[PDB]
């Protein structure tokens, strides 16, 4: 799976990166795959705007080929608002998250087609 | 909605985020959606290129639950377009938008799905 | 076509635009794409992750309309893997490519939709 936070809250690096290996391990345990096929990223987007306002939000895009039902969406919509709050300060209520499926044919990894 | 502006054109913050608020009021205007259910986004991005140079350059996806279709699309990218030639002075044929419905289901808000 | 790579890799801006050039080529000959339709980025984001860490990493995004099918995707997979492998000193196995297609009637340039409808 691939996972892209997208947020207009600054933290260091070492704090980004402590925020997206406890998201890892929520996606790892919901979707029942290894963090071997986790992609997570942190992108500081200052100019970030949500309801008319740069208020502290955050908007993730979560990709993965299968798991996409709206028990694992449900689930990861959860824990996942949960850690940004925790980890980030944003209010739930500034949280966006958008679950997108892919299929096998239309993903490669180390040069080859998943499918 | 989602509005991603992603540009080599850079302009101070408080200009980005004028465009980025007219681009919400246009986007608000033809899908019937209010601000408050609209994030934007200007995403400075140097090394950004179309037709194979350098030049500047505007991306713009639009991602929403529903009000996706010729018409609306149509609207916006005459409109979106037009707004950023106008704040960025990118010429119009160095501009790109695509449109993205998402199902309710697949997409969340404040800790929970937007559908039923 | 749209090509967004994110990676983690450090490199000069001279080097991305000729990594840049050479995926968009790559594109062009398998899609049949002319590279005045293609935009590519190079998006420096230095606390990507891939299989728990920060390790050398590249995710690229292929948006096209059409042309997004096993034998097109197998072709570029290969080939767009190798270029970042030559270019950024990336190992293919911390390489993630996703393909998407996208309606002609989903797609604007200068201002009006793509096709006729």
């Amino acid at each position: 799976p691939c996972c892209e936070l997208i947020t207009n809250i600054s933290i260091p690096d070492d704090k980004a990166q402590n925020a997206l290996s406890e998201i890892e391990d929520a996606i790892s345990n919901v979707l029942g795959k290894p963090v071997a096929y986790i992609m997570s990223n942190y992108d500081y987007q200052k100019n970030l705007r949500f309801s008319g306002s740069n208020e502290g939000y955050c908007f993730v895009r979560l990709t993965s080929i299968g798991g996409i039902n709206r028990s694992n969406n449900s689930s990861l919509a959860d824990k996942i608002t949960k850690i940004l709050s925790n980890h980030l300060g944003v209010k739930p209520r500034r949280v966006y998250i958008e679950f997108r499926d892919c299929s096998a044919q239309n993903f490669a990894f180390s040069g080859s087609l998943f499918g």
